[PDB]
């Protein structure tokens, strides 16, 4: 139907993307080439119209080019309305706000995707700072996303510099709600929003006429608390200076992210960081590499963030901070074999590690099995009301919960599959410790056999001599007798290491769940049914009203949305969770029996060294008698 | 707009799925529940209308229920036209024909997906045979697909039994073109179509008035050839009794599939199988499990199909058929350690193996490095004609080629990453062979030291005796001297096994490509751009004509379709292929240097056994002298 146009570009008023106060962004094309661009047709531009100041201004933003900033190609004039149009690069993937709309990110972005957001935001914001222009309005809605040539997302900035001639209410600064601190505030609110999937400070009702509580929360700013939420109407505020349990981020990352957000979120410029302090600590986090470590003792996977130039001493220290294992007790296993790490080895030369192929950690000291620690979340109540707005928010909520449960279910299967490997390697690795003890026993056996034979031969060939021989003959029997006790007790350990020897890993190949069950795929099917319904309810909300036929379809599917969710949740707790807790219960059992056998094998091996020094004082005794 | 209806169901004439001769399939809903169903409204049903025969007939097909057969729920009558309507289950995923439309399957379905098709088709066709009804018209267009609760596809049959009151031209039987053999013919044409992505017998022009050549090809039926294609107009026919190189299937599967298709594709019922012979051999293939084996010698991955009750002897034989390695020369490695397999061990108890974590095979005998063998396919010419039909076929073709190149590029990266592991394990596994040779040397050293000491002591304490001692003293030096040669030559092997010792795997961590390069992700980006354009050209073909604006957009994108393809192909050959061939060239080098060191370590170890029997004839000689 009706559609605006320009000398070089044209678009339809239907194709609408963003609706701002001063302008509107449409999907447009170039009349000649046909490439897609973003058209910013300015609305209500008369009482200003500074064709002198804005001329050089937009020419300055024109040549401004960066990978983390939306490029402004040209400033043209509309054909009819003569409105000045900005031609920008079209960002096919929407904004960060669109990503947070996704239920998969209802409880926070994936850790990898979160690192992309943090890096691009800092790089773009730092590029704007070097030019002096201040933003203050940074929000996931004005942070666009594109797909780079390598497939990884790339985030860019755009809606800035409009405060010359003229923050979002949830991203406003306490003193600015009614200095460069106003910048970092919205940034921290944004970063918390990408990690948690929710806003830092939330009243019970929300941002409305009852948002009076909010201003008290923001002005409260207690200590280095990063969030504060009241769970009841006009009730107390639940404060916390740490991340929620539902956060999809790894524990190692939260330790580094918590201080950053705590120092940039407060009204006082006294303790608040500057752009240099912020850029210093943030870029420090980005430069670090990833170390994947699975602690068999606790059945917990860990991601330790270390710089590439650091040594293995700082590595053991950070591992202690997360696993609570003494640096001298941390023992590493990789690809079926143990790996010895020098205290001064750089992180650049570490082996290749992934979350599905990490470095296992075994400890001499007993440690409790913790397992995965996640937030148990149930389904919300589904009201029969036809409210399109309510059915849309209810769709995002109920689907995000199932996304989390499926995310946890995917993590539970990983822990079990990693456990089965870490055990299969350990039993074969401790078996190698048994193979070397046999070698050290044969050294004492060969030493025993020949040394005693010479002294038992010396009596057959060639009061005084008899007294010496007897004392020696007894001593040789003191050790050969204990040599027979160890010889048979090791066959008992070998009987334990043998299949069916009460230490086998057969239990682990039975109790838990396996990728053969396809429990994660089963949950993803129902989750797709719900996700399709969610994006459909968004489409019905945009229309504000539906026809009669569309009205009852919306109600039928809304009833199937509940049935899909319950069917998955039941399959999640009655199959995945229960079979995991049974695999974790029998996991403690085998740990006790393994550490017990490892303590026995230790002593029996050290006893071979205890008798190794005793046979060196006798083989060199009579055989080395002195005479002219 | 206009839309038919029924007592219990209603649908729009816009929502159309399949267009047949006797009926039309629409997307319909149930008036009460709102669940989706397939509506088969019969067109032109007057000169027949057997409400006596079809009544009991459709009631028989009603109760007919199977997992591999489209369920017929009810037979109702249209409101206005009074046409008899069939209510069937809606299959959301289309037909097998729709899957083959996808460029990813232009050269054949994935191996896993192919096994699903074969199993479901046989199960459904066997269920129809047990009821006596014959099909003859089996085609990927009448084989629907659904997604099961576990996420895996499920294929079902439908368009059968319509030959009572009344084969596709490309699926027709030679004698039926102008017995139960007419069945298996279309089945074989279907199975070849799913593996290759193309039809078995193809004239140059195609199925037209020049299809006269086709009938000569079908009636030719030379031997057990499964395909025959002329590459030039009215030219000779290129016959082949094997699968094409572009086939995505594994070599082990082709060996089993080739005889099946060859015996069911011929006009003669003399050599053609029956439904029992077909069901016997097919079900035999489905019952077998998968054994993933990566031969480091040839740098080739293999999938050996074996029944679970078979022994490791049949396993070595099949491995010999693919890798050409003698059963006694096949040596297995798994998870960093070698694994010894008893000749009678069942396949049920084999370790867990995947294509990304297989069982490596090393051989004593030298073998050439073959690498991946794939079909080099270039891009086709893009004509400037506006033909919507031509732009659609050209889109499927050019995108399928890039899908193949990206598939190969994904396989090349796997081979390299598997190679790096298989080498890192081997160097540490042969290092263990060096650790046990040190142990066997210390056994001869301890034997040497004490045995010679007793004879060098016997001369200090206690013509005839001197003659014996001297001959013994020399003999002890004959072995201790060679014991010094081996001792130092092993340190040279240890110098080779040490980092930088000319045998290190540092070259492999440099020459080839890595997942860090994200070369597969780079190709997938451009491949999505092309796939989106392809499905758009399908949409433009369905309209038969486009508006002026849609007309030039179709031409702009058609020009970008070529630029995307060339950009990927250049990045495929100039980055992925070249860096792979360089990794394969230096792969031969390290193989020669590894097998050379393995031959040295062998002899030096056997020499310790050669001197182990020499020191047993001397330590028991003088020390065991006889006297009263
Ligand atoms: O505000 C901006 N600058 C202000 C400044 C001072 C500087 C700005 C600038 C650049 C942008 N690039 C975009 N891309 C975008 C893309 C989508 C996704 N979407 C794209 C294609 N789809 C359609 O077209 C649908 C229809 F209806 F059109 F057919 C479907 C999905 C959604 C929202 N945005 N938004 C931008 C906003
Ligand atoms: O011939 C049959 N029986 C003959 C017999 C004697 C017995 C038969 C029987 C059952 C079937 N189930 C289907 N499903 C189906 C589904 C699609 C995919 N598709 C579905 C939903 N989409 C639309 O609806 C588009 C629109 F336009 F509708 F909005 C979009 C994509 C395409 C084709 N088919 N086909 C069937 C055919």
């Amino acid at each position: 139907a009706m559609g605006q146009s320009t000398s070089n570009h044209l678009w339809l008023l239907s194709d609408i993307l963003g609706q701002g106060a001063t302008a509107n962004v449409f999907r447009g094309r170039h009349k000649k080439t046909g490439d897609l661009f973003a058209i910013k047709v300015f609305n209500n531009i008369s009482f200003l119209r500074p064709v002198d100041v804005q001329m050089r201004e937009f020419e300055v933003l024109k040549k401004l080019n960066h990978k983390n900033i939306v490029k402004l190609f040209a400033i043209e004039e509309e054909t009819t309305t003569r409105h000045k149009v900005l031609i920008m690069e079209f960002c096919p993937c929407g904004s960060l706000y669109t990503v947070l709309e996704e239920p998969s990110n209802a409880y926070g972005l994936p850790e990898s995707e979160f690192l992309i957001v943090l890096r691009d935001v800092v790089g773009g914001m730092n590029h704007l700072r070097e030019n002096g222009i201040v933003h203050r309005d940074i929000k996931p809605g004005n942070i666009m996303r594109v797909i780079g040539e390598d497939g990884q997302s790339v985030y860019k900035l755009t809606d800035f510099g409009a405060a010359r001639e003229l923050g979002t209410e949830e991203y406003l600064h306490p003193d600015m709600y009614e200095g460069a601190t106003v910048d970092l505030w919205s940034i921290g609110v944004t970063f918390y929003h990408a990690a948690t999937g929710s806003l830092p400070f939330r009243p019970f009702e929300g941002p409305r006429r009852n948002k009076e509580v909010m201003y008290k929360i923001i002005t409260g700013k207690p200590s280095g608390a990063i969030s504060g939420v009241q769970k009841a109407e006009n009730g107390p505020i639940d404060w916390s200076g740490d991340m929620p349990v539902s956060c999809s981020l790894s524990r190692g990352l939260q330790v580094l992210l918590t201080p950053v957000l705590a120092n940039i979120l407060e009204a006082d410029q006294e303790k608040c960081w500057g752009f240099d302090q912020f850029f210093a600590e943030t870029s420090d986090i980005l430069h670090r590499m990833v170390i994947h470590v699975f602690s068999l003792q606790q059945m917990t996977a860990h991601k330790i963030y270390i710089h590439s130039y650091n040594t293995a001493t700082i590595f053991h220290e950070l591992v202690y901070k997360q696993t609570k294992i003494i640096s001298s007790n941390q023992e590493l296993i990789y690809e079926g074999r143990r790996l010895v790490l020098e205290p001064g080895r750089l992180a650049q030369h570490f082996p290749k590690t992934t979350e599905e192929n990490p470095i296992f950690v075994v400890s001499r000291e007993p440690l409790n099995t913790i397992g995965l620690i996640y937030e148990k979340i149930s389904l919300p109540k589904v009201h029969p009301r036809y409210d399109l707005d309510g059915d849309a928010s209810m769709a995002k909520a109920i689907t995000g919960v199932v996304c989390y449960a499926c995310r946890i279910a995917s993590t539970l299967l990983l822990y079990q599959e990693l456990m089965r490997k870490g055990i299969r390697w350990l039993i074969e690795l401790i078996k190698d410790d048994y193979n070397e003890t046999v070698h050290k026993k044969t050294e004492v056996v060969i030493t025993l056999d020949f040394c005693i034979r010479n002294i038992e031969k010396t009596v057959k060939v060639y009061a005084a001599e008899l007294g010496e021989i007897s004392d020696i003959h007894t001593k040789l029997l003191r050790l050969s007798s204990s040599q027979g006790t160890i010889e048979t007790s090791l066959q008992d350990i070998d009987s334990r290491l043998s299949p069916g020897g009460s230490l086998a890993d057969a239990w682990a190949h039975q109790e838990g769940t396996h990728p053969k069950d396809r429990n994660v795929e089963k949950l993803q099917v129902l989750l797709n049914c719900m996700t399709e319904i969610y994006y459909q309810f968004k489409k019905d909300k945009a229309e504000r009203r539906l026809a009669y036929n569309e009205e009852q379809i919306h109600k039928f599917d809304k009833q199937k949305l509940y049935y899909h969710a319950t069917k998955a949740m039941t399959h999640f707790t009655d199959e995945c969770v229960k079979k995991y807790e049974a695999f974790l219960n029998k996991s403690e059992e085998w740990i006790r029996k393994m550490l017990h056998l490892r303590k026995q094998l230790l002593s029996l091996t050290n006893q071979c060294f205890d008798i190794e020094e005793e046979v060196s004082k006798y083989q060199e005794y009579t055989n080395e008698l002195q005479e002219t």
